[PDB]
């Protein structure tokens, strides 16, 4: 197995109002939009050693019947409005992983998505806050950390793609965003169950099997530990971890608006008996979010793709992943 080339990108600039040196980032990230599909954004602001502290604490100390009382609806047919957000159980001896889901804080009873009761939109469900203590606030200020560092990461997408720098930035919205959140763990397992641990193609033993993203962009921090891997023509390439930089990615939504020029790309978790944390930002549009497809290899640009609203893409997408790599 080769290692895929994941390029280590200074991402600062597009926080700031060096047009010239945003430029320059938008290249890299077209260079590694190209290639693999992945890059590592670095000098990005955010404090993820808090975060993987926090998340740490709440997958430690949450009990079991914390766990019922926050299930999502597959786990629990008395949440039929929690289809997305809450607790995702593991099942000891079948399955290893187990998480917790949470959307735009801004998803309230007031909200008219919710209101209107419309897919995809839900409030999320949070645990006792004297049982874990700081949790709700570590997690709504962690979204709106992500958002931030995720608008920026937009404007380098557009500038690299030939469009001003809002030109998906001004779909991603606070009021609206259907971004979310997962906190998931994945255990150390003595013994590690065999029915959790499935066979790829390769041989491989995977975790999760190959998929591409239900995003805009993905905006991924991991702990420590190696289990990424990129398909490439020839052949999954090992994905190198980088325990304080956010590994970014194209989801499909990007190749379908792009024409296939920024590719989502293809990529399953290998097996690794460790405990360890991987924390997804799904970077999501608004429901009724809309962009006119284009070509950047065509002369005139032109692309003859539907534009794609973005809430029935996220929930067909949702909806389609579960089908083909399981109820995770
Ligand atoms: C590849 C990692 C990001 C992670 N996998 C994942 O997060 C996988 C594949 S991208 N994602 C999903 O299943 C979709 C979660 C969508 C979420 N419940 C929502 O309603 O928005 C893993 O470590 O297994
Ligand atoms: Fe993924």
């Amino acid at each position: 197995v080769s290692k895929a080339n994941v390029p280590k990108i200074d991402v600062s600039p597009l926080f700031g109002d060096d047009q010239a040196a945003k430029m320059r980032v938008a290249q890299q990230i077209d260079a590694a939009s190209r290639d693999t599909g992945f890059f590592y954004a670095v000098n990005h602001g955010i404090n993820v050693q808090r975060l993987s502290q926090k998340t740490k604490e709440f997958h430690m100390s949450i009990t079991p019947e914390e766990k019922w009382d926050l299930a999502i609806r597959a786990y629990n047919k008395e949440h039929q409005d929690q289809v997305r957000a809450g607790y995702y159980l593991s099942i000891p001896g079948k399955k290893a992983v187990e998480s917790f889901c949470y959307l735009n804080p801004n998803f309230t009873p007031d909200h008219p998505r919710i209101q209107a009761k419309t897919p995809t939109h839900e409030v999320n469900v949070w645990p006792d806050e004297t049982k874990h203590p700081g949790f709700q606030d570590f997690a709504e200020q962690y979204y709106w950390d992500v958002f931030g560092l995720s608008s920026a990461l937009l404007k380098g997408y557009a500038l690299a793609l030939g469009k001003e720098e809002n030109f998906f930035a001004r779909h991603f919205k606070p009021d609206d965003t259907l971004a979310s959140v997962v906190l998931i763990r994945y255990p150390y397992l003595d013994p590690y169950p065999e029915a959790a641990i499935k066979t790829a193609a390769d041989g491989t033993k995977l975790s999760f099997e190959w998929h591409e993203d239900v995003s805009l962009i993905t905006v991924l921090y991991q702990s420590n530990v190696q289990n990424l891997q990129v398909e490439t023509a020839a052949g999954y390439q090992d994905i190198e971890a980088d325990d304080t930089g956010y590994l970014i990615q194209c989801g499909s939504y990007m190749a379908h608006l792009t024409n296939n020029y920024y590719k989502a790309p293809i990529h399953r978790v290998k097996w690794v008996n460790a405990e360890r944390q991987s924390l997804p930002f799904f970077v999501n549009l608004g429901y009724d979010s809309v962009i006119d497809p284009f070509d950047p290899r065509e002369p005139n640009g032109k692309s003859d793709r539907e534009p794609l609203s973005y809430g029935d893409y996220l929930q067909n997408g949702l909806v389609s992943l579960i089908n083909k790599n399981g109820q995770t």
